[PDB]
């Protein structure tokens, strides 16, 4: 019995949805960290610095921005398709925050990925002083982006906070 409502019961729910999504972020930022949390530390992977990750009938496109410059426009293109793409935030380095803003705005700039939902994932919320979601809006000027959906959650992968809204929010745009 996967007590309804418990994270393991999200990550059943959200293995089973056919859907396509990227997982992209400044190097160091936990995206690999997440991946390992949502998958149960079980998935396949396959290089392409880009990364197709596949579970149940879900892939993920995981890539780190800001990468070589001769690359950058493949990995952008690579995007084209997905339901939603979810940017990883290191919420907890205030020196990296002004990059991750503006590698951010420079993706939702290109054309392929015109309306594909955002969903803004503050990671390392339990390491004291970390930015808040509130915050997070603020420092990655996230109310400028008025073309799409944008959402910004606050969450922990190492303590598993807000795992499960992140997960619902995605089965939400499968
Ligand atoms: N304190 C803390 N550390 C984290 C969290 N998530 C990831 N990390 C750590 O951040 C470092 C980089 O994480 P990683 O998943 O490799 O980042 P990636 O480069 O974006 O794939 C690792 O040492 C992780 O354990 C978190 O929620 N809290």
């Amino acid at each position: 019995l996967v007590p309804r409502g418990s994270l393991d019961w999200f990550k059943a729910l959200f293995w089973k949805e056919e859907m396509e999504l990227t997982l992209v972020g400044l190097q160091y930022s936990g995206k690999t960290t997440f991946v390992n949390v949502i998958a149960s530390g079980q998935f396949n992977e396959d290089m392409i610095n880009m990364r197709k990750i596949t579970k149940g009938n879900v892939t993920i496109k995981l890539w780190d921005i800001g990468g070589q410059p001769r690359f950058r426009s493949m990995w952008e293109r690579y995007c084209r398709g997905v339901s939603a793409i979810v940017y990883m935030v290191d919420a907890a380095d205030q020196e990296k925050i002004e990059a991750s803003k503006n590698e951010l705005h420079n993706l939702l700039d290109k054309p392929q990925l015109q309306g594909i939902p955002v969903l803004v994932l503050g990671n390392k919320r339990d390491l004291p002083g970390a930015l808040d979601e509130k915050e997070l809006i603020e420092k990655m000027n996230l109310s400028a982006i008025q073309d799409r959906e944008i959402c910004c959650y606050s969450i922990s992968c190492k303590e598993k906070d807000n795992i499960d809204i992140t997960l619902q929010w995605l089965i939400q745009h499968s």
